[PDB]
């Protein structure tokens, strides 16, 4: 009758899973495990509360609801945007996590990978097809955990000082799921003493914030930050700006105008109403600059991520960090004048200067003219193809590449063993136009072994390539070293070595855009303060 | 009795010259022609008085005295420094000019080249061997004129507003000589409707200030700016700072016995021996290289606005200019104070010496500005490589002081109506005494433009003599026609294409951009930074 491999007991009660198929063999999956009390009604904006025990058997055979979030509609029906859109019904009752393990369940402790999805802290879900853990788990014999965490106002609205909207509760959802992993992953065969966090974009920034928050640091052992960093300009907000943004959302939804009374009014509004006004609280209208992000209030983050990175002892830490070849291109089609996936986006000088203020919001004009000085080729100041590439650089450098390089350089010089990569393979199945190169987010499907899905159109070399990346990631999870053949050297502040990841063997290079990132990380700070 | 070719009448009276031998035949030289009353005693610091007429024949047969100036002593006996030092006795009686003309005198009017020497406005002389006009005149049949002008405190100490030391008298010395050329160059066979100014370093800056001063602009028709521009950070000074430097010098020498009355102040200065003023000249500065004590002052009179204001406001139609730089403009200056530098070793500096050199080479900018300079000129993949640090500090110093000011001037003249030609001089002389690490240093194109290699007592090789003959032709072609050309072609410089030619033994090679990236930093961004 019942397959014993799919029955598991955890602290809160009993679970029933589902056997899944991969081209390499079966896999055990436990999907939609509740790890928190549903943050509904009076629990909205509040820190998560642990899930109370249940009787009977929770059905963990299918993904659970996606946390309430805005839906991308820029290209309705387009594969490249819909693949990130919610693929289950939206609900505030969304605090569930998923566990994939080998079949039969391992009987000795197995290394655990924990995935935190990105989405600008306003979107995402652990149920997206591209985050399917069945391939990594079968190919590399790890246990894979992913959780949903509250995004948008539901996870990061903050009235600093108040107990009714304290902020960062989306980060506390992540931590609670990390706590759940410590207490329960052993029942699945996982080793709670070998937990590697990994995440992309705002998920990579989340990982970094768990590295810089002592209550989280005891819940995992390694970290992987893909195309994201806690020191990114989009990843945190100050207390005063967070209060301004929260108050502005209240006014926009008909709410006064006392923290207690404003949150109370906010808790009466349907969730979709908060979503619908989310984008209209920002200071300037631009691509980027998400409304509700982690707040630096001296609690979860006792200081800014940049300050905590500079002051940190990181001996005993191994991290894997990296970027795609063209981090900036994907973001340009969301409001940089002249850009479109459906045309070559050959922009004009004036459109270029306009894109700079949109891609680097929040900076003085002297700062913006410093940007256009540095990214203008003064022998070809008006070439449209060069201006397209240069603004892609402006946007990718400022928001992804240079924060990652600053994290990597500081962690390495202060005790961590860091491995750095640049992902340079353009998927043969990629739907975005060729002028975008290798865009943001497009390494994920290879990390998760999606090319091994037989019902997809990846080439045979792309499958070999995916198996190489899964082996790198699992090797790092098992030992803190991706290497097993040309070798991947650690990244250091001086040599600045990284490897290119594509169909060719590893190629070692120097410098994560060192010249450009010297501008963002070393000069531009001094210009803004004085 | 007398050679008729060596006798000339000008407005003030009669002159007798000399017939000079050249490697290519005779030349008539009139050396040491007085063009102003000697600025002695009560006329110290005053504008030049035109020379009063004389009876009899004035012997213009040798170079006259060098205007009082400080004497370089960094490497005593070394040709690389002694070649710029005075080769005549120092005197305040020094306002004389020189005319070289073909022998026999031209029958039809001949275009004139007027040379203005450099020396940071504190040094120089028209009598330096490397300024000998006999080769240019012989090879290209032109009239060449060069003048002495007051330098240091004697030419540029300014108590602005006062009549006893209005400042810029060294520039007025140059203008008086230009006026002399208009009234008198025809008597030597020269064409006063074809006068081409050319000068180097502070001489080039001087040439530019005459472009931007309307009273001077009527006295010439074409300009050549070699390794200098009026808009360079070293070339001008504000009235308040000029008054401060003048007052500190006076104080350093006991005047007054603090400023007070300007007339009282200058009169005390005028009783000090010239050598005393020279000996205290460099103490008046806030130290570094480069910044010079007494330079032209922007005071609304000779310069109605700053040179960069005048350059942007300018309509330059009908003007032809030839501008350029040597290959390594900054290396020569570094051995005069940059820590770790010497002509006698490799000057392979440390990063801390690089950072300290930046403050010395870019003096009087904020720490934020200095940070921006270190960011731009640091290779962040090789931030401490001593050889790259050496070249980078040379680039900092040369771009800031020479290349980028000239590039700003070239692009604004071309955009606002002038025909512009641009060069980079890239031949390191076989006779060069400076070490190899300096490349082609500041000032070492001059000997080739003046045809100095044609001198048989010098050991230039034969291609270098051909090279010197090529450049003399380019320069004289420009003076004649406003275009140095006469296969391969030298295209004009434009704000867009930014084309220039390299000058070395090889044929002409066209290239784009006078360090366009680096100069965008100095000319476009850094001014915005310093206004915030
Ligand atoms: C290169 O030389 C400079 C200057 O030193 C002079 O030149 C040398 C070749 C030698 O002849 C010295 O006797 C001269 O004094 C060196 O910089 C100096 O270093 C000394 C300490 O040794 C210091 O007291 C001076 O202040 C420095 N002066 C300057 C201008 O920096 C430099 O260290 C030498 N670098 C080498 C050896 O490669
Ligand atoms: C500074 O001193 C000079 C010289 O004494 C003054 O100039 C003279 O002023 C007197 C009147 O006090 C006149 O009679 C003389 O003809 C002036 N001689 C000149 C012009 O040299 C000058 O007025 C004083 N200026 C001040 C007081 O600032
Ligand atoms: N304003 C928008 O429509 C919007 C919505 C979502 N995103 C980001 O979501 C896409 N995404 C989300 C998570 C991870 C990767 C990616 C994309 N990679 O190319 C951008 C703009
Ligand atoms: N003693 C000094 O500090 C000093 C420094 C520089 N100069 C300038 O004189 C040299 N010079 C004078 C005129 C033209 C060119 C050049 C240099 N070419 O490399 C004089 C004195
Ligand atoms: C693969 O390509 C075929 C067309 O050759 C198309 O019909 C199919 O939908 C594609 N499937 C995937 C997984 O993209």
């Amino acid at each position: 009758r019942e397959d014993a491999e799919l029955l598991v007991t955890v602290r809160g009660g009993r679970l029933r899973g589902i056997r899944l198929k991969t081209p390499g063999g079966p896999v055990s999956a436990f999907l939609g495990i509740p790890f928190a009390e549903p943050p509904m009604g009076p629990r909205r904006f509040l820190p998560p509360e642990p899930k109370q025990p249940w009787s009977g058997v929770v059905d963990a055979t299918t993904f659970q609801s996606v946390c309430y979030q805005y839906v991308d509609t820029l290209y309705p029906g387009f594969e490249g945007t819909e693949m990130w859109n919610p693929n289950r019904e939206l609900s505030e009752d969304c605090l569930y996590l998923n566990v994939w393990t080998p079949y039969p369940r391992p009987t000795s402790p197995t290394p655990v990978l924990v995935w935190i999805y990105g989405g600008g802290f306003y979107s995402g879900a652990s149920s997206l097809d591209v985050y399917d853990g069945r391939f990594l788990v079968q190919a590399e014999r790890t246990v894979l955990v992913s959780m949903n965490y509250r995004v948008g106002a539901f996870g990061f609205l903050a009235l600093p000082g108040s107990r009714e909207a304290p902020g960062n509760v989306g980060l506390l959802d992540q931590r609670l799921a990390l706590q759940w992993v410590q207490e329960n992953v052993a029942a699945f065969g996982g080793d709670p003493t070998s937990v590697t966090l990994f995440g992309e974009s705002a998920g990579a920034a989340s990982v970094g914030m768990h590295l810089l928050s002592p209550p989280s640091r005891g819940l995992f052992h390694r970290a992987v930050l893909q195309s994201g960093a806690p020191n990114g300009p989009w990843a945190t907000v100050g207390m005063g700006e967070a209060r301004r943004r929260a108050t502005q959302l209240a006014h926009l939804v008909g709410c006064p105008p006392n923290d207690t009374e404003l949150v109370a009014c906010l808790r009466t509004r349907p969730a979709q109403v908060l979503v619908n006004h989310e984008w209209h609280v920002l200071p300037q209208e631009s691509v980027f600059r998400f409304s509700f992000v982690p707040v630096v209030d001296g609690d979860f983050l006792s200081d800014t991520p940049e300050a905590l990175i500079n002051a940190g002892d990181f001996h005993g830490l191994q991290v894997l960090v990296g970027v795609v070849k063209d981090e900036g291109s994907y973001f340009l089609v969301y409001g940089a004048p002249g850009f479109s996936k459906d045309n070559e986006s050959l922009i004009s000088r004036a459109e270029f200067l306009a894109g700079v203020r949109v891609g680097v919001p929040q900076v003085s004009d002297l700062a913006a003219e410093a940007v256009v000085l540095h990214y203008t080729d003064w022998l070809h100041p008006e070439d449209p193809a060069r201006l397209r590439e240069a603004l892609s650089d402006v946007v990718g450098d400022h928001n992804v590449v240079c924060p990652v390089a600053q994290l990597a350089g500081r962690l390495a010089a202060q005790g961590a063993r860091v491995y750095a990569y640049v992902f340079e393979h353009r998927a043969s199945t990629l739907s975005w136009p060729l002028w975008m190169g290798v865009p943001h987010g497009y390494e994920i499907e290879f990390i998760f072994g999606i090319p091994l899905d037989p019902s997809r159109n990846y080439t045979a070399e792309e499958k070999i390539f995916a198996q190489r990346l899964m082996r790198y990631w699992a090797n790092f999870a098992r030992t803190g070293d991706p290497n097993e053949a040309p070798q991947w050297p650690p990244y250091t502040a001086g040599a600045q070595q990284y490897v290119s990841l594509d169909l060719r063997p590893l190629e070692v290079r120097r410098g994560l855009r060192a010249q450009a990132c010297a501008f963002w990380n070393r000069f531009l700070p001094k210009l803004l303060s004085a």
